[PDB]
RNA sequence: CUGUGCG
């Protein structure tokens, strides 16, 4: 009793004198005996926690447990019927009511299930309380440990370790409490997941030895060598006699090469009522086929002005809210007309007009005479309404005069509060004349009438003229698309449509001013009509905005594409008089895919690679043709696959036969562009359907459907589970009357047998091998964690999985996302079948060194032009099958793995009780159509199951079945089957043919290489060969592995994973890469876009795309910068690189060269100074009196020290007043040391710090998602806002620290050619008024700090002179020509970190871990035209 | 309450 004692006396000297408390303590003190005691310990511990939570956030502890409705109405406030919630903390401010429930749980599974449940209630009652019309923001207090501020630490330790005891005592003494509320208080107080199952009560009845049972039920795994040989020989013959009578279908045929061509050329004779269009013909109709290629290639031909700065000044006064937010924009209508008036009495202008509208703030179409009626009208009520107290002349233009000083006095100084002064906008105040009213009401004007042809019911200009060669019609594209993307940015405010007020974005091309007009706000599809002041309308569509991004800046990037492709195929003979066309043809191609971004013009597109793909081999699918033809509805997808289908018959003409892999390439480049498309969905509801379907239809055909099962499983669905499983394995093949059908889900026991038999006797291997309401006031007693668990899965439910997609180009991947219990417990089956199939080799999927090796055999098997056989497989997830992994693991042959075997199979078993959330989306969509349909013909098949489940009652909310596996949910289970099983295949081909077949499998994709013997076999016995296709079809086959159309055996190409080789020749995906770089663009800071183009493009340079279409790209990159105004640091992106820059060195090498480039004569005496420095610290020198007084003292004096220190040269003043201009100088800008910050973050992120604010942002994110053009506006309003943060935590504008910048004269900027900014400051003037220079940082000292960190990683050579290269003379020009190159690849650890925490420049340390690139492939002509830099 | 920016 002496603990007792210690700690009673403990907790009386050591806890807090809170009046809230003392109520509690005195309860614990009376206690005596040690069940009271105990129970009111863990009262006095929940009551510590809440209080702490209460006061740490700001709030008052509700000890009453009031619910919501007793304190609303106690505090005045009357509310109707609520849900019973019952607060943890409460308190009221103002309109603002905060609730704080807080929970502590150690577990993370009961963390976040807690989480989630408390945040969906207070959702639930937010949602209720809105009708009381007081703001509710939800707040959530989790805890990973019971340390707060009431009790010390080892206080809380030792009392929470005496009170576990005492628990222990009394449960061992009277046993007051069951076992499961006992063991599961133990489990919430005593503070890896194999033996989690150990402390489960097993409830296996007699359903999961059922299943194993029929898991079990002829098979057999113990066939030896010869007999499973045996029965392959004559599974074999009765296949080739069945095959050879016809009674076996076969799915292969020999490609020929004309008759694929005129089945692509077929492919859609219905409405395409021809197969060989003249070429000049589809130019004509391509240029007139919609209004937005009629705009592109029509003859649109033809000093800032006074209504652009006031409208601009307007625009951003407007946000300060000076204001009722319809006088304000009155009078900001006023001011702009006021301004264009006086622009046009002075010189004559007319911008910002569209006939009798003009452009007002927020981008709004303001009409002339609505906007004077308003104006008199206000100013005579305002008149008549004054007047009538005092005796004064009104006269209202002197009226209207001092309206606008008093609202123009109050922008400015709203505006000067910020730091910005209106002589910035360079707005001049003579536009409001004494003749100001009747110059607004005697103002006229006469012109076009804006309209929108909401309807397709003739062109103002010739629809031909702009030629195809030329760069026109992309930077058309390129101005249309900005302005249809920067049409989102609008605020919401409030047949011949023609309008008053409508809202328009302007562009300038050639010289003439056009406006995209149109009727409603937001990121939605909507009408847009194209209006022009010389002739209104001059057209109309139906775009939706955010699919035009990728074009907005991309002229050259994509001309240079062009380009490129179309040198490829440039020496060919047989197309030398047809280069013109192919040119043509394919800029039409790229124009139409980025002006009418469609989802079936990407599918169209992404066919031709498997058509390309068949036309180059020997063997193909039957029924790939059907597979490439997808349903097209507009005519503008006819039109595209016609200029593909004439694309393709000039480059696979049967008369050219020159350089075929260049062609090759050059097709599937031109496939490939329809990566050019945007991924994202155009119909979220339509695209859910299609998910839902493709999840469905193949269970329905199955017949096993369970619809609502109830956690408990019901034990006629326990006999259907079992039934199923029993048909899963009832699969015959080439044994019966009717043969083997193929497609269907299942495997044949007998296959089953020889492969698990196969697997057990290592003929698969290879040499290398072989009360209770109190406990739950309780903010600790956790309650969700499983206590037991049946053959369905634990006593708290079934496995619930909630059904998405997953948007790619070319469709949509199911997605299942589960509770993250679920995850841990899916994640004991992918690590042991991860490690399982690690054992063997051959499995691409999660090892690198594998793919490698996969790499170099098929460039080996095309090298020696054997036979390469590609296959992906058809339906892998929804026709895979846990209970087929469970059977498989079952009869595998490799103590304790008896028990983890038994905890697989139980995992296992509980993937099959799965349930799979319908969509709520799809099953309300479904509701309305049956309500419209029964109320008010196709009927799908899902159509059908839901219409006959509603008319029945009960609607469906989840679906069990046994046929489906999670998509990418037991992936590495699916790559150890298609691993075995593949093995077991090529084993039993080559136990009957001579050769044998080496496989690399990831998941759903294979590589088969064929050796010598099996490619002889094609050649000299096609007749055997194909026997043995088919039934290398056939076996996969009776192993549900159902090989795709898709699939081709040839010579000339591999591929796998998206990986094509040739011989001779390289298979750049050069249009994939480029729209990939051209689809990266997000809302993050700058310089974090900046390395992950950078990261991209080297990436593209690796792969093979020449280093001018990269730097372009990252021009492309900075125009985006330049667009949202973010000046332009010589840290973001180096558009000047050669293929040494991304070869040899890295981004730090990168930036270093942008800098030697900025400043030439600057950077060699820093250079020097290095020399030297590194090779005092490479002798061993010198390295503790640096790091320490050097990198810790102030910038720009330690420079000219650590030149006197090595005797060199020291930089000249002029150099010391090189500077950038930081804007996250004092803290990182507003977008919503730096190696200390990612070390913080990282540590307090995985469970036991920082896990609850971790799971919060990304809850916060889950509901938020958007689009790369959203990510784009986004970054360009972000940017225009106050997201500089000063040094007193102050937020100010860009423009803010510029125009201080402009005040000081000594500071002078200075601007590269490719818009890069370095300012020089004068020495002089540095720190008098630090108001802004704080900002600069000096560029020689980042150029060092980056150089040592450049020389630490890479080496010395970086240091070295950087001598440009000498003539050459003449090498040609090859543009196929590429060579291959390798990068050359705890001191220096702590003086990188030391460099990294004094140079705010750039990320040098943090880069090694977030994988470098292994292998270069450049052109020899680029390579051979690098730079040169050696050490010396 | 947050953009007015066509390299
Ligand atoms: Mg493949
Ligand atoms: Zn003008």
């Amino acid at each position: 009793e002496d603990d007792m004692a210690c700690v009673k006396d403990l907790v009386s000297k050591y806890l807090a004198d809170n009046e809230r408390l003392s109520r509690q303590k005195l309860a614990f003190l009376v206690q005596t005996e040690p069940r009271m005691l105990l129970m009111e310990g863990l009262k006095l511990l929940s009551l510590c926690i809440e209080i702490d939570s209460c006061n740490a956030n700001g709030c008052e502890h509700n000890s009453e447990d009031k619910s919501v409705e007793r304190i609303l109405h106690d505090h005045g406030i009357l509310t109707p019927s609520l849900c019973f919630v019952v607060p943890d903390g409460y308190k009221l401010t103002g309109n603002v009511l905060i609730l704080l429930e807080c929970f502590v749980r150690s577990s993370p599974a009961n963390f976040e299930q807690k989480y989630i449940e408390d945040f969906k209630k207070l959702e639930q009652l937010k949602e209720d309380l809105k009708s009381v019309d007081i703001n509710l923001i939800p707040l959530i207090d989790g805890r990973t440990s019971f340390y707060n501020e009431q009790i010390p630490d080892w206080v809380n330790d030792k009392l929470r370790d005496t009170l576990f005891s005492l628990l222990r005592y009394a449960q061992e003494s009277n046993s007051l409490f069951e076992e499961s509320e006992y063991s599961r208080l133990c489990e919430s107080l005593s503070m890896s997941g194999v033996e989690s199952l150990n402390v489960l009560l097993d409830n296996r009845s007699s359903h999961y030895e059922e299943i194993i049972a029929s898991c079990h039920q002829g098979i057999n795994n113990k066939l030896t060598a010869h007999e499973v040989k045996l029965q392959i020989e004559e599974e074999y013959q009765v296949f080739r006699n069945r095959l050879r009578k016809g009674e076996i279908t076969g799915q292969f045929l020999k490609v020929d090469k004309s008759r694929l061509l005129n089945d692509f050329n077929n492919l859609y004779v219905d409405e395409v009522t021809a197969t060989k269009d003249n070429i000049e013909h589809l130019i004509y109709q391509f240029k007139r086929a919609s209004p937005i290629l009629r705009f592109l290639y029509a003859n649109i031909g033809e000093k800032e002005c006074q209504m652009q700065y006031w409208r601009s000044f307007l625009n951003k006064v407007k946000s300060l809210r000076i204001l009722t937010r319809r006088k304000l924009l009155l009078i900001f209508d006023a001011l702009i007309l006021l301004a264009s008036i006086h622009d046009q009495t002075r010189h004559k202008c007319s911008k910002g007009w569209l006939g009798s509208c003009f452009i007002s703030v927020n981008d709004r179409l303001v009409s002339l005479e609505s906007t004077k009626r308003d104006l008199e009208k206000w100013v005579g009520r305002r008149q008549q309404s004054e007047r009538s107290n005092t005796i004064q002349p009104p006269d209202k233009n002197q009226i209207l005069i001092s309206m606008f000083q008093k609202t123009i006095l109050k922008a400015t100084a709203a505006l000067k509060d910020v730091g910005i002064s209106v002589e910035h906008y360079k707005i001049n105040m003579e536009v409001i004349c004494p003749d100001s009213y009747d110059l607004i009401l005697n103002f006229d004007v006469s012109g076009v009438v804006p309209t929108i042809s909401y309807q397709r019911t003739k062109f103002p200009f010739i629809m031909g003229g702009v030629e195809l060669l030329e760069s026109t019609d992309l930077e058309r594209l390129s101005s249309l698309s900005l302005a249809l993307v920067n049409s989102m940015k609008t605020s919401s405010t409030v047949q011949v449509v023609r309008c008053k007020e409508a809202y328009c974005q302007e562009f300038l091309l050639s010289g003439a001013e056009f406006q995209l007009i149109y009727q409603k706000t937001g990121e939605c599809s909507k009408c847009y009509a194209i209006n022009d002041n010389r002739v209104g309308e001059i057209c109309s569509f139906y775009a939706d905005p955010k699919r035009y991004f990728p074009a907005i800046f991309s002229a050259e990037v994509l001309q240079t594409t062009v380009s490129t492709m179309i040198s490829w195929v440039k020496d060919c003979s047989e197309l030398e008089e047809q280069l013109c066309n192919i040119n043509s043809l394919t800029k039409m191609i790229l124009v139409l895919i980025l002006a009418h971004p469609s989802k079936r013009s990407q599918k169209l597109l992404q066919n031709l690679r498997y058509f390309i793909m068949a036309y180059v081999s020997d063997y193909h699918h039957k029924d790939l043709i059907d597979k490439l033809r997808e349903e097209l509805i507009t005519d503008v997808e006819f039109l595209l696959y016609r200029l593909v289908r004439a694309l393709v018959n000039l480059i696979l003409s049967e008369d050219v036969k020159s350089m075929m892999t260049n062609r090759f390439k050059f097709i599937l480049n031109i496939s490939y562009m329809c990566h050019f498309i945007t991924k994202e969905t155009p119909d979220r509801l339509t695209d859910q359907i299609k998910c839902f379907e493709k999840f469905l239809e193949p269970k329905l055909e199955f017949g096993h459907v369970s619809i609502n099962p109830a956690d408990v499983a019901t034990e006629e669905e326990l006999d259907d589970m079992v039934y199923n499983a029993k048909k899963f394995l009832s699969k015959e093949g080439c044994t019966s009357i009717k043969g083997p059908d193929y497609k269907k889900p299942g495997v044949s026991k007998r296959f089953l047998s020889l492969l698990t038999s196969s697997f057990n006797n290592g003929s698969l291997f290879k040499e290398s091998e072989v009360t209770t309401a109190m406990l739950k006031n309780l903010c600790f007693y956790s309650q969700e964690s499983p206590q037991s668990y049946s053959s369905t899965g634990p006593d708290t439910g079934r496995l619930k999985f909630s059904l998405s997609y997953k948007e790619q180009v070319g469709g949509n991947r199911e997605l299942y996302i589960g509770d993250l219990r679920t995850k841990m417990f899916t994640r004991l089956i992918e690590d042991y079948f991860e490690a399982l199939s690690l054992q063997l080799s051959g499995s691409c999927l999660n090892n690198e060194r594998e793919f490698e090796n996969a790499i170099l055999s098929m460039k080996l098997n095309v090298s020696l032009a054997h036979v390469s056989y590609s296959m992906d497989h058809s339906k892998w997830g929804p026709m895979m099958c846990p209970f087929l992994f469970l059977a498989t693991l079952q009869n595998l042959i490799f103590q304790a793995d008896i028990k983890g075997r038994d905890y697989l199979s139980t995992l296992l078993t509980w993937h099959m009780h799965k349930m799979v959330e319908i969509p709520f989306n799809v099953v309300s969509a479904m509701m309305k159509s049956f309500i419209k349909a029964q109320l008010g013909t196709t009927q799908s098949i899902t159509e059908d199951f839901f219409y006959s489940n509603f008319q029945i009652g009960v609607v469906p909310s989840h679906v069990s079945s046994i046929l489906d596996m999670g998509q990418g949910i037991l992936h590495n289970t699916s790559d150890f089957y298609a691993l075995i099983s593949e093995r077991f295949i090529n084993y039993a081909i080559s136990c009957i043919c001579g050769g044998t077949i080496d496989a690399y499998t990831s998941s759903d994709d294979q590589i088969s290489l064929f050796d010598q013997v099996l490619t002889e076999l094609m050649q000299r016995d096609p007749e055997e060969f194909k026997t043995l296709i088919e039934f290398h079809y056939y076996m996969s086959d009776q192993l549900n592995k159902f090989v795709s159309p898709k699939s081709v055996i040839g010579r000339f190409v591999a591929e796998f994973k998206s990986r094509f080789y040739v011989w001779g020749d390289e298979v750049p995906l050069l249009t994939k890469f480029v729209a990939a770089a051209l689809h990266n663009i997000k809302c993050k800071e700058p310089h974090q876009l900046a390395e992950t183009i950078d990261t991209i493009i080297d990436q593209s340079v690796a792969n093979g795309v020449p280093v001018h279409l990269c730097n372009l790209i990252q021009k492309r990159t900075l125009s985006l910068l330049q667009y949202a105004r973010y000046p332009i640091d010589p840290f973001l992106l180096n558009c000047e690189t050669d293929v040494r820059d991304w070869v040899d060195g890295n981004r730090s090498y990168r930036i270093m060269r942008q800098i030697e480039r900025l400043i030439p004569d600057a950077c060699g005496r820093i250079r020097s100074m290095l020399r030297k420095l590194y090779n005092k610290l490479k002798t061993g020198q010198l390295h503790e009196e640096f790091t320490t007084n050097y990198l810790s003292s102030e910038h720009l004096s330690s420079l000219s020290n650590l030149c006197e220190l090595l005797g060199v040269e020291p930089p000249s003043e002029s150099d010391l007043e090189f500077s950038w201009l930081n804007l996250a100088a004092h803290h990182p800008l507003r977008m919503v040391p730096t190696i200390v910050k990612t070390i913080q973050n990282k540590l307090s992120s995985t469970f036991t710090r920082g896990a609850q604010k971790l799971l919060s942002e990304a809850i916060n994110k889950s509901a938020f998602q958007s689009s790369i053009a959203s990510g784009f506006v986004g970054l360009c309003r972000t940017l225009g806002s106050k997201c500089v943060r000063g040094p007193n935590k102050e937020s100010l504008y860009i423009k803010s620290i510029q125009s201080l910048i402009s005040d000081i004269q000594g500071i002078e900027p200075l601007i590269d050619s490719h818009g890069v900014q370095y300012w020089r400051v004068p020495l002089n003037i540095r720190d008098g008024n630090e108001g802004v220079i704080s900002y600069f940082r000096p560029l020689l000292w980042d150029y060092m700090c980056i150089s040592l960190s450049t020389a630490i990683e890479l080496g010395a050579w970086v240091l070295g002179e950087p001598k440009k290269v000498r003539v050459l003379e003449f090498f040609k020009h090859n543009p196929c020509d590429y060579f291959p190159l390798k990068p050359a690849a705890i001191k220096f650890l702590d003086l990188c970190v030391a460099l990294d925490v004094n140079c705010e420049a750039l990320s040098l340390v943090s880069h090694i871990v977030k994988k470098r690139e292994e292998h270069y492939i450049v052109l020899s002509s680029e390579l051979r035209l690098s730079h040169t830099r050696t050490h010396e």
